[PDB]
């Protein structure tokens, strides 16, 4: 029978729910010095401190159940920090580490302290059932009934839940649950901890948890995502409603400054979340090592504005996470531009696949992106056939602008661009042609290259030379002139 050496993860993520149902079986140790660092963090105010205390009196009653020991051991008045005092021990003695802490699983591999890694059980949460369709948050306080805020921003009362008041220990078992978990719903974190209170993200929810020193009591305040502007107060047509509930993944919202870019990447993240997704935001890699670790279905980027926030993008889509970057920029090559480099042309739908202008409050158009393989706008030759990501406007199905290797850069070009280029190609090609049918007419690097045989070079008159140079003045070009061989 086993020695069981219990570390602060686990007592604070729920190991006597472990030692309960049968998942782990053993005879079980805390280390004298993790229970003096937990009651000091206590005294000195910590949540979670007391938390883990509640989790060593729940153990008292669950070993003697399951009739195994039950012992604070270890050397009262060593130099140390409570985990590493813990692994001393068990290399010691021959104890297993119980954590819940990827950590502790490095070290004690690295060691040679054989460890059991608790995994995240799915317990649920008993609060969930109080969430009516009008209640924006919960309040629970220790000695007062619990209330929940029922009405709107701006105009909400406080609604009791129940007749009778909640006790110290009935406000810390909602607290151990919540915390508990962390570990299971997507998108959670414990956000920071100071004396006296806990903040939490659940899901989507926002939960803050304090205790004396700061507040009087025990108290817990959860809050849901609220807007003022919905989805549905954009009136948004059933082709791109569809588009945002079935296909978008990565999604850019654009527009000038001022246009209400925000408000709406907020709608839509609610709108997300009724539809039972996790959607988390930042507002610009911790938060990569935090996001990835936590996996939302999607991100709410807010403000990109340097090559970090395009980066951090491009990660979040290639380990699978919905995104919803915001992004100040008037047209389609602004507002994507910092992203088509980062990948492979092919690559660049699953970073990047719908576009939404936003316009004094109101969007004004919306793109989408889908790779083909074509020969792109105003170019002749079939041999440079490629992969191509269409730009297509949602209402109307066309292609507006496309994406592109030329060269060694990738592109975006309008198709507007495309034809212009070859319309004058063709226009310079008819007045030279008429002179010298030899000669070639082709853009390359800023300039419209006229290429003439050195045999029929005479042929290049004053005549010739004004009309090129009108053609110059009036459509805002370079021509050049070369010589073959």
């Amino acid at each position: 029978m086993n020695d069981l050496m219990l570390d602060k993860s686990a007592l604070l993520f729920g190991v006597s729910k472990y030692l309960e149902k049968g998942i782990i079986t053993g005879n079980v140790l805390i280390h004298k010095s993790l229970l003096a660092e937990l009651e000091r963090e206590s005294n000195d105010g910590l949540v979670s401190a007391e938390i883990a205390l509640d989790e060593v009196k729940k153990l008292k009653d669950i070993t003697e159940r399951i009739l195994v020991n039950f012992e604070i051991v270890g050397d009262d008045s060593k130099k140390g920090e409570a985990n590493e005092l813990s692994r001393e021990y068990c290399l010691e003695k021959g104890c297993i580490i119980v954590t819940a802490d990827e950590t502790q699983k490095k070290i004690c591999d690295a060691m040679g302290i054989q460890y059991n890694f608790l995994q995240p059980l799915k317990q649920g949460l008993s609060f969930e059932s109080f969430f009516d369709d009008e209640t924006m948050s919960l309040h629970i306080k220790e000695d007062t009934v619990p209330k929940a805020k029922k009405g709107k921003p701006g105009n909400w009362k406080f609604v009791n839940l129940s007749d009778k008041p909640m006790l110290s220990t009935d406000v810390r078992m909602i607290a151990n649950e919540i915390i508990n978990a962390v570990r299971l719903i997507k998108g959670s974190f414990v956000e920071i901890e100071r004396r006296g209170s806990l903040s939490i993200q659940l899901g989507n929810y926002a939960v803050v948890i304090t205790r004396p020193p700061l507040s009087d009591g025990w108290e817990i305040t959860i809050t849901r995502p609220v807007v003022r502007k919905r989805l549905e107060d954009y009136n948004l047509d059933e082709r791109l409603i569809k588009r945002l509930e079935e296909r978008a993944e990565g999604i850019i919202i654009a527009g000038a400054p001022g246009m209400g870019k925000t408000t709406f990447a907020q709608a839509l993240a609610e709108y997300y979340m009724r539809l039972g997704k996790i959607v988390k935001t930042i507002e610009s890699g911790e938060l990569h090592d935090i996001l990835l670790l936590s996996r939302p279905d999607y991100t709410v980027y807010d403000e990109m504005r340097n090559d970090e926030d395009f980066k951090l993008y491009v990660d979040l889509r290639l380990a699978g996470v919905g995104m919803v970057g915001v992004v100040h920029a008037t047209s389609p090559i602004d507002a994507i531009h910092r992203f088509v480099n980062r990948v492979d042309i092919g690559t660049i739908p699953n970073i990047l696949d719908t576009i939404i202008f936003i316009n004094s409050g109101n969007v004004s158009k919306v793109y989408t992106l889908e790779m083909t393989v074509k020969v792109p706008a105003g170019l002749k030759e079939a041999d440079l056939a490629r992969p191509v990501v269409e730009i297509k406007d949602l209402a109307t199905g066309n292609t507006e602008y496309e994406i592109y290797v030329f060269g060694e850069q990738t592109m975006i070009v309008p198709v507007n661009r495309g034809i212009t280029m070859s319309n004058m190609e063709f226009k310079i090609s008819k007045i030279v042609n008429n002179i010298i049918p030899n000669a070639t007419v082709k853009y390359e690097d800023g300039e419209y290259v006229i290429v003439i045989p050195k045999e029929e070079i005479g042929k290049y008159n004053r005549k010739l030379v004004q009309r090129l140079k009108r053609l110059e003045k009036k459509n805002n070009i370079k021509i050049k002139i070369k010589l073959s061989d």
